[PDB]
């Protein structure tokens, strides 16, 4: 039973969160679209932009964090 949050292909919407917690910051302009290319090799329906970012922000602010957790390591 898919949460009522959800309202299309959970692995396409993971696809998406993992690379915004990546410490490469993509751009959400222009990162949403290199998704779409992603979504026609898996043939995801991926949910209007807005709705996607109106989700990001439930994370809440910390999940900024959970994108800059990147550690440091050069020695």
């Amino acid at each position: 039973m898919n949460v009522h949050k959800s309202e299309f292909d959970e692995d396409a919407w993971q696809f998406l969160i993992a690379d915004y917690l990546r410490p490469e910051k993509p751009a959400f302009r222009k990162c949403y679209e290199r998704l779409e290319l992603a979504a026609r090799e898996h043939g995801w329906s991926i949910p209007s932009r807005a709705t996607a970012f109106r989700r990001i922000q439930q994370l809440d602010e910390a999940m900024v964090v959970a994108c800059r957790e990147g550690e440091h390591a050069l020695m």
